């Protein structure tokens, strides 16, 4: 029981650590460290700039937002089978809850996970699937990014909620709190983040995965497709990326490119990414979005 969710089973979404680096590292070595993505979705993730290196420094106790690929079962969201780690030598269960993953998971989710009867026994080089805390679930009828927090001391449900721009209300009924208070620290928040609207359809690939709160963005459609989140609009911008290994994007009727606007305002419309879909080869979709 990590995270609730209560979507259908099998529903996969994108959700994120914040995750504390224990040494000084590099994005690279994070890549490396859960590869539950790549690393410019790494960088956009956290709003690096487009092109910025794998030796871009993540100092000691410094924070990174980790985005994966999460499953939903009956009742938790689970990181789908993602990340992956190999025992090292002396390691133990409980040591790699906390040491390597910040306490997101607990040794007993960690060995219920990988089928292993007596937490105590694993083996050098034995491979261990780690269940990241996560959903899925909607806010408000809202699409939104749950981010797993761990609890820093001295803080309040009041200060974190206004960190990222959601109501100190479903942060209480997203997390039980009974008294905030004083929170514990170490305690692991569901912090439900909100994210641009956008005109991914159903039907595409990419649905549940194009989820950017503010100030970040991300690639989608084997890499051909940019999408960044501003919350001057809260409208997710596309834009077509040019590798040229990569298919033409259509217009919206005639005339109408991606990205481009007709009208005025408030009752404008824009051509919009609505997907791709990739049975056959890559073909990339687009729609006009009224202005939201
Ligand atoms: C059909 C066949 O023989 N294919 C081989 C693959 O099975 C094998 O992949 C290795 O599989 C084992 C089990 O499939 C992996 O270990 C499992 O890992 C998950 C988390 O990843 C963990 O929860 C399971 O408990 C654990 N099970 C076991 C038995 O350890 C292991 O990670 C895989 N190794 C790699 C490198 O992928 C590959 C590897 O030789 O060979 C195929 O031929
Ligand atoms: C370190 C920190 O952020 N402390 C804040 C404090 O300034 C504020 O008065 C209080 C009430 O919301 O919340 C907490």
């Amino acid at each position: 029981a990590n995270f609730t969710c209560a979507v259908a089973s099998g529903t996969t979404c994108k959700s994120a650590i914040l995750y504390t680096s224990p040494n000084a590292t590099t994005y690279g070595n994070l890549v490396a460290r859960f590869n539950t993505t790549t690393l410019p979705d790494l960088l956009g993730a956290n709003g690096l700039p487009d092109g910025t290196l794998s030796s871009a420094p993540v100092a000691a106790n410094s924070t990174v937002k980790i985005p994966f690929r999460c499953r939903c079962n009956g009742d938790v969201g689970q990181s789908d089978r993602l990340p992956i780690y190999v025992v090292q030598p002396q390691d133990g269960l409980d040591a790699i809850a906390r040491n390597v993953f910040n306490a997101f998971v607990t040794y007993q989710e960690i060995a219920a996970a990988n089928n292993i009867p007596d937490p105590n026994k694993i083996n050098v080089s034995q491979t261990l699937w780690i269940p990241l805390p996560c959903s899925c679930d909607k806010e408000e009828g809202s699409n939104v990014m749950h981010l797993a927090y761990s609890v820093g001391k001295g803080e309040n449900t009041s200060a974190i909620a206004a960190k990222y721009g959601v109501t100190e209300s479903t942060l209480l009924t997203r997390n039980k709190i009974d008294d905030p208070t004083k929170l514990q620290m170490g305690q692991i928040l569901d912090v439900p983040l909100p994210v641009c609207r956008s005109s991914i359809s159903d039907t595409s690939a990419d649905h549940n995965l194009m989820l950017l709160p503010d100030g970040t963005y991300g690639f989608t459609a084997g890499n051909c497709i940019r999408c960044s989140c501003s919350s001057t609009t809260y409208q997710l911008n596309c834009t077509a990326v040019q590798n040229k290994g990569c298919p033409s994007v259509p217009l919206c009727n005639g005339t109408l490119k991606l990205g481009e606007t007709n009208g005025t305002g408030c009752g404008s419309t824009t051509c919009a990414y609505s997907g791709y879909s990739n049975s056959s080869s890559l073909i990339i979709q687009t729609s006009l979005a009224t202005n939201q």
